[PDB]
């Protein structure tokens, strides 16, 4: 009841003894300790019906005035709401249980959310006006924040947060949810502690991303890495990361950065791991490359159903490249380079499925010859609207990368997994 | 624990005194005598545990803030230190023979870092900001520094700086590292006395620089030569010799001396080899017509992967030219010009070798022809962990310079190395 | 824009939207195709077909009468890529009878009579399918 007018009577006190004019002097804490002290002193000099509690929640309401977020402190703590989402000043929503719900938490105007949102942006160095009425931003408590000013949105400043995730899609998630077998997993999971090179391929809605972060996981801390994204979409785990992007064309026809540049230049900076977002133009060429000049396990991208089709793509990407080599070198660089190249694919049910994990044995003729550590083998639809199969081996005693395995420290689990599959 | 307060004190104590708002007074002297008095003053009157030596310290720290370079001078300064990785402003590694780790070195605010980036890179004439956010470059000292800006780097800026070292190899030397077997170092030792028009080709981080340098030891004392360099790496030993460095634009961007203008004047100054630090564009025209008009022995390195490659990036150059030349003509004065391609690369297991040697044999059509007389065929990998190869032979009976060896009279030794290796 | 559009349909936002100009669902195909092409990306010209098959999922055509009315026309589906082009299954059309004495078009609304659509499927989640059968019977009737 006493709350607003109180309110509006503190600030327009504090601010004729100590107003944000003063900004530089009574630091942090003192201009805590200083306001709460003339809001103590106001409530009695002043006729003010708030009453200890309310007191303190004079206090606390000055507080996040001068130096807080304000209606948003409390949802920003709360741990059962993932995300929230402010349309305009007036509305806001919040994701409780993986469902959006409506809890009327309003701003006092426009201005006040147009303030809030350059506060909380600016706080890693980013700034959102109307001369720029979009950004987006990644905080240290693996958050992101995306903010749209009301020179595009006409409803007002439209804010979205996704807080802290800790669950991470780990592959024990991609296990038990029908997606992939256990010996397999323990597969991966040495392919991947082994820096042994890999190629994601699969069909439009495979999700190529989310498996490539899966991989990502796997790598040992210590190994620096380059990440060259097109857009910001992996979320890695690492202490040592180092994040990039592309730059399209401005409104002039220029000022462009395509990724060709970006993985070239990411060949300076003394990387361990350079991770792609997807493989289109002539990157391709740099990429393999790198891969073959000492950065054993690097990852990657691309668009294509079997896995025969991915390397196809490849040799049409790097003869786009317009170098003119011979159509046997770059065969020979692509079977010098891969060492598996893994499938994803979209099945009718719905589902979403490995269907291959295949490698490159070696050149022979004008044939790459591949052969392949899983398969899945469907065995029929069900009545609900399913696809079914199973993950079937091959029992190969010994994959072309045997001896890396041997080298990184981690040679039984390989042959472990590999026999025990026919469990 | 008293050196981040005591020094902070300080700073707040020389600001108060002599603050940055006062720039273009108390200049480089002034500044040098001022602030050093004002410190001095400061640690008299205000007690600072630090001593004489964290006086000092703490003065360089203060003049630092006033004109330096930020807090990577404590980490420049050692030896040990073989690389500085920056990653942002919050974070800081270092390698330490074999090892790496992170350190507790850190920076203020993304403008701090900003700064010092702009700074350093403007040592040598170059600036990286919001319109162009890449910059590699060298500096004199001899290092190597790269940086990317914010518009792309998600992180704000992200900067390496590699530790200089020292190679100096010897072709005597090569042979026991296992890089060239000893058949090619006597026909390269061939190939470089008896003045054959080449072009050391490499890949990244493969080091041809060292190669060339190798490879000049085998001139001819009285020969007048003459480099053209952007950094001053080489170290030719032979008493008639000319160097020279191109000069960049200055800050307004006027007057600069590219590769080029050194190259059509080289051609002026009677020289009998004209050797060239790398080829970065256009010039490349200007040493082939020096590699065709009398001026026989001129070497040169450029950045490719394999020779056939390295002929398409000479061709795609001279067409960036603007000359108007029709392709055709291109390919016929590449094939004319050049006599040897050297295509030395890193391996996967961190290894350096010479892979290719090639020589072009003519035009037919379209296609230029290529007679590699060595390949370096891998053959597989040690269970130690580092590749096996061997540098097998073509053994064409008499490759095309052959004349030049008869009028050297070296032919016989040439003929006694294809011997042996042919077999 | 149709390319991130599209991404849109594909992952995980199932119900997007979007309104083109052309006459022919054919057409309007190629000229998504066109749309996706001038981005310069670089894609071939068949994964574009397979990213325009695996995302949409109805092709709506209305039109204007030659006469000065508004019909609409056709509600086209699509099937699959069938080699290196697209197929559609039009569930409902609407065809000319000719002219009235005023001269006006006449026409009438007809369903094609196929069983189960390709949505059919997706439809079965949210409790329509019953709805949606009754209508194309009663449409067949």
């Amino acid at each position: 009841d006493y709350y607003h007018a109180t309110k509006t009577t503190i600030f327009n006190a504090l601010l004729n003894t100590i107003d944000l004019s003063q900004l530089a002097q009574l630091d942090l804490k003192q201009a805590g300790e200083e306001i709460r002290d003339i809001v103590a002193e106001l409530v009695a000099i002043k006729n003010v019906s708030m009453s200890v509690a309310e007191q303190e929640h004079l206090v606390q309401d000055i507080i996040n005035d001068v130096l807080g977020y304000g209606p948003l402190e409390p949802l920003l703590a709360r741990d059962d709401i993932a995300d929230i989402m402010v349309n305009g000043a007036h509305r806001v929503f919040i994701e409780v249980g993986g469902k959006v719900q409506l809890t009327n938490v309003r701003f006092r105007d426009n201005l006040q959310l147009m303030n809030i949102c350059q506060r909380i942006v600016s706080q890693v160095g980013r700034r959102v006006d109307e001369s720029s009425p979009i950004c987006d931003a990644r905080l240290p408590d693996g958050s992101r924040v995306n903010v749209i000013a009301p020179p595009l949105a006409l409803d007002g400043p439209t804010l979205t947060i996704r807080k802290f995730k800790k669950d991470k899609l780990t592959m024990k998630n991609l296990v038990e949810f029908a997606s992939i077998s256990p010996e397999g997993a323990r597969v991966l999971g040495v392919i991947g502690a082994c820096r042994c090179n890999l190629v994601i391929s699969g069909g439009t809605g495979s999700g190529k991303t989310t498996l490539l972060n899966t991989m990502t996981a796997f790598i040992d801390p210590t190994e620096r890495v380059v990440t060259c994204e097109d857009a910001a979409e992996l979320q890695l785990q690492q202490p040592h990361v180092v994040r990039l992007e592309t730059r399209p064309p401005n409104l002039e026809g220029s000022g462009a950065v395509t990724m060709r540049d970006l993985v070239k230049n990411c060949l300076r900076m003394r990387p361990e791991r350079i991770i792609v977002g997807e493989v289109r133009g002539p990157e391709a060429f740099d990429l393999l490359q790198a891969m073959n000049t000492g950065h054993d396990g690097s990852m990657g991208t691309l668009h294509a159903n079997s896995p025969r089709e991915a390397i196809s793509r490849i040799e049409s990407m790097i003869t786009m490249g317009g170098y003119g080599l011979p159509s046997k070198t770059i065969k020979e660089m692509i079977v010098g380079s891969v060492d598996v190249i893994i499938q994803a694919a979209r099945l009718r049910d719905g589902s979403r499925r490995i269907t291959h994990i295949t490698e490159v044995v070696g050149l022979e003729g004008d044939v790459i010859v591949t052969q392949d550590l899983f398969v899945y083998e469907i065995t029929g639809e069900d009545e609900h609207g399913k696809v079914v199969g199973k993950h079937r081996s091959t029992g190969i005693a010994r994959p072309r990368f045997w001896d890396r395995a041997r080298y990184y420290g981690l040679e039984r689990e390989l042959a472990e997994a590999l026999d025990a599959a026919e469990a």
